[PDB]
């Protein structure tokens, strides 16, 4: 039985102040390099215990002893995701409902019902990139957003947000962005109810109207017309819960919908930025790359058989993750008291944050060359030990667009090694944003055509 480090103090506000950052995962990071596999981090009012061991984050997920939990963040961003899959808890009636209506709509085999619809979207990208002048360059978070955002609002329900098509947000996006910002920003506030956050909070609900305004359009203008597209809407109008014998009701599928809005604008968007920023700063994978996708993608149009081929795509895509994980914490509480490792004694109730990327660099797994690219790591999938690698989170509470994600990300970065050579002209300096995730911010690069055509 040991106590457990704590990194420095502000007097009455104790750790409050290190929230004060605007990356606040990256010194949390550097905070575990400090202390180690486990440290506590007070508030007033609140204590998380952070986990950057295998050994410790092992036992974090095991589902008979810890549940999800709702950090503060995602406490705030329930304010407008509501009781969607991924601001639920575990025991709330519709958390279990909307998991066994949606689980088949997000299958491997469902992949082929999507898949048409992400190839639209990603010819739009490779053409637009075609259409560059030689004098101009990509702005890739940009990009990557623009595609990830259009391919979840034609598949999630057959709304087109056109973002190649203009500079300036659809109103919709306006406010989820100023929202999920408002949410991330609340957590690090001593005095939420000073009346210098007054104006924060009226945008705020405004930005929550806008929003629900215009998804329960979409749904109402759905049911009006009878229209019966593949998209998760009529899955989601049509399906019943097996156990309840209950359909989701209209405010659950709008929560459902915002969530996946956020998913797609923030999640793969960001993975995506990051392969292309590690394709770029190592030539032999990149080369390696190309020469899988030439090889494999021998059509105009790629076919789902074709994407499943993509092998070497794939193993780039998760050293990415190994890397930084987009998405790059999740929490959970004890469900009863216990003993975190044999030395840390666990209240009922008491929360834990994992550390993603701290994960990912425990050596006594991953061997020495933790901070290298190599994708060859994930060369054979039976290498990987249990609990090492956890980009999409943990059990029965594990991200449910894990495939949807993949599927999209290896299409779109499979045509992107077809079409086109990469210059890193900048030689950029990797500079990580945070929003709800991890993106690489002011990433450039400059494309030149193989001409062939689609
Ligand atoms: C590379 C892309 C993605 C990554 C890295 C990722 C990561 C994660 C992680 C870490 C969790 C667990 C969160 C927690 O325990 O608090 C999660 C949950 C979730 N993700 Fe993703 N995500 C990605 C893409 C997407 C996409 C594209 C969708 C849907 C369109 C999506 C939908 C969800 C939902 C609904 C949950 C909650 C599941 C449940 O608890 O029932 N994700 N994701
Ligand atoms: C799905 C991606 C979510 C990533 C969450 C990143 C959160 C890192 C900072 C953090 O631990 N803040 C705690 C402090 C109190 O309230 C929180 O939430």
């Amino acid at each position: 039985i040991k106590e457990m480090p704590q990194p420095k103090t502000f007097g009455e506000l104790k750790n409050l102040p290190l929230l004060n950052t605007d990356k606040v995962v990256q010194a949390l990071m550097k905070i575990a390099d400090e202390l180690g596999e486990i440290f506590k981090f007070e508030a007033p009012g609140w204590v998380l215990r952070y986990l950057s061991s295998q050994r410790l984050i092992k036992e974090a997920c095991d589902e008979s002893r810890f549940d999800k939990n709702l950090s503060g963040v995602l406490k705030f961003v329930r304010d407008f995701a509501g009781d969607g899959l991924f601001t639920s808890w575990t025991h709330e009636k519709n958390w279990k409902k909307a998991h066994n209506i949606l689980l088949p709509s997000f299958s491997q085999q469902a992949m082929k019902g999507y898949h048409a619809m992400m190839v639209d979207i990603a010819v739009q990208l490779v053409q637009k990139w075609e259409r560059l002048n030689a004098d101009e360059h990509i702005e890739v978070p940009e990009d990557m957003t623009r595609l990830t955002l259009d391919t979840i609002g034609l598949c999630g329900f057959n709304y087109r947000f056109n973002s190649f098509y203009r500079d300036q947000p659809h109103p919709f996006i306006t406010s989820m962005v100023r929202a999920l910002d408002e949410a991330m920003n609340k957590p690090q506030r001593a005095n939420p109810d000073d009346p210098a956050y007054d104006e924060n909070k009226r945008q705020f609900q405004e930005d929550i109207k806008v929003m629900n305004d215009l998804v329960d359009k979409i749904i109402a203008d759905r049911k009006a017309s009878g229209e019966q597209s593949d998209d998760l809407l009529t899955h989601m109008l049509n399906g019943k819960d097996p156990e309840t014998g209950e359909p989701l009701d209209d405010e659950n599928i709008r929560y459902q919908i915002i969530t996946f809005l956020i998913a797609g604008h923030e999640t793969t968007s960001g993975l995506l930025s990051f392969a292309l920023y590690f394709l770029v700063k190592n030539p032999h994978v990149l080369q390696k790359a190309a020469e899988e996708a030439a090889r494999v993608l021998v059509d105009p149009v790629p076919s789902y058989k074709q994407v499943k081929q993509l092998k070497y795509v794939g193993m780039v895509l998760n050293e990415a993750l190994r890397l930084w994980p987009t998405a790059p914490a999740f929490s959970l509480y004890a469900k009863e008291d216990t003993v975190l490792g044999g030395e840390y004694p666990l209240e009922k109730g008491d929360e834990l944050m994992v550390l993603i990327p701290q994960l990912h660099r425990d050596k006594t797994i991953w061997g020495d060359d933790v901070e290298e690219f190599r994708p060859e790591r994930f060369e054979n999938p039976s290498a990987i030990p249990q609990h090492a690698f956890k980009p999409f989170g943990n059990g029965q509470r594990a991200c449910i667009g894990q495939q949807f994600a993949l599927h999209e990300a290896t299409l779109v970065l499979g045509m992107m090694l077809k079409h086109f050579d990469f210059e890193d002209h900048t030689n950029y300096e990797l500079d990580i944003k945070e929003t709800l995730t991890l993106k690489p911010e002011g990433f450039v690069v400059k494309a030149k055509s193989k001409k062939i055509p689609l």
